[PDB]
């Protein structure tokens, strides 16, 4: 089998995209994050604490005829962003783009973190690493691309980023329309849950690229490019006014700048994320200060390599037995 699905940016600067899912009998629709830094299902949903839905679409389990209370299940989260939720567990029927599950941990939240309640264009998180880190007690449950691999007619699943615009997710094929050249695939651990890899090196804009191994995560969850504080030294001296702020917590630049590309290694191949990508407009409203793309993960504990690095790239989340990830230009 497979699947394929249309990825919408949620605003103006990318800060998110959703994709439509499918859930339980008959369907209810909501928009969920696909998130590949993070492996629970979760929804708001007719459980949901009323103070904290504002706008979103809700799952409500008794009105589907396939639900099934996972009994003595709970769920807790905490994202990297300060964010939370938490709730307990249905198994339903979730299909994503042609591509159907049964029985996949659908996790209903009673509680979330003000951070969702006002974003009203997302319904939920969609978790795409590994099942591993799936948080529901006292038994884990998998992920929807776990549940799906067998049945697929590859076990892979494509993520492929719009700028400003959609993309599209594919699940159990590579589409060799949406990329060009060769995909160059690079090694996984898997021993921290994450789609975990190795970048090769860098270059800022037309510099020389400099080889030095900088290991990270490819998580479609986080908007921004997080590496350590030396690269992002280096990118952001290329760019005239920039500075760190503290009271804005990262790299500005006037707007008036024109930024540079960014290149990253994978292996011998290159990705280049266009300076235009890197832009993420006024700090307030009126602002002539904008805010950077590419930021310090010093302090975060790992480099997150977020959707302003994969968004420049066609990538594939290959789940063979021994997992790896594939990027090619576009």
């Amino acid at each position: 089998s497979t699947g394929s699905a249309t990825t919408t940016p949620i605003d103006s600067l990318d800060d998110a995209y959703i994709t439509p899912v499918q859930i339980g009998t008959p369907a209810q629709t909501l928009n969920l994050d696909f998130d590949t830094g993070s492996s629970d299902l979760w929804v708001f949903s007719s459980e949901t604490t009323a103070s904290e839905v504002d706008g979103q679409t809700i799952y409500t389990p008794s009105k589907s005829t396939t639900a099934k209370l996972l009994s003595g299940a709970t769920w807790s989260i905490s994202y990297g962003d300060g964010s939370s939720s938490s709730g307990d567990v249905y198994t339903d029927t979730v299909s994503v783009g042609g591509l159907t599950v049964t029985g996949q941990a659908v996790e209903s939240a009673k509680k979330v973190s003000s951070s969702f309640t006002e974003d009203s264009t997302i319904d939920g998180l969609l978790g795409l690493a590994f099942s591993t880190l799936n948080t529901v007690s006292p038994t884990q449950q998998k992920t929807f691309f776990d549940n799906a691999k067998a049945s697929l007619d590859s076990p892979v699943f494509t993520a492929d980023l719009g700028y400003h615009a959609p993309g599209t997710y594919n699940f159990g094929f590579i589409d060799t329309t949406a990329y060009t050249g060769s995909i160059t695939y690079t090694a996984v651990s898997t021993k921290q849950g994450f789609w975990e890899w190795t970048s090769t090196g860098y270059a800022v804009g037309s510099g020389t690229f400099k080889s030095t191994s900088i290991d990270g995560i490819a998580d479609t969850g986080t908007t921004l490019l997080y590496l350590p504080a030396t690269v992002v030294s280096a990118y952001w001296a290329q760019v005239s006014g920039a500075k760190s702020s503290s009271s804005v917590g990262g790299y500005v630049f006037p707007c008036s700048a024109t930024l540079p590309s960014f290149t990253f290694g994978v292996g011998s191949a290159r990705i280049v994320i266009p300076g235009d990508y890197i832009d993420f407009g006024p700090i307030s409203t009126g602002s002539s200060s904008c805010f950077g793309g590419i930021q310090s993960s010093a302090g975060i504990g790992i480099n997150i390599f977020g959707d302003v690095a994969l968004k420049a790239a066609f990538v594939v989340f290959n789940g063979a037995t021994t997992p790896t990830l594939g990027f090619a230009s576009k």
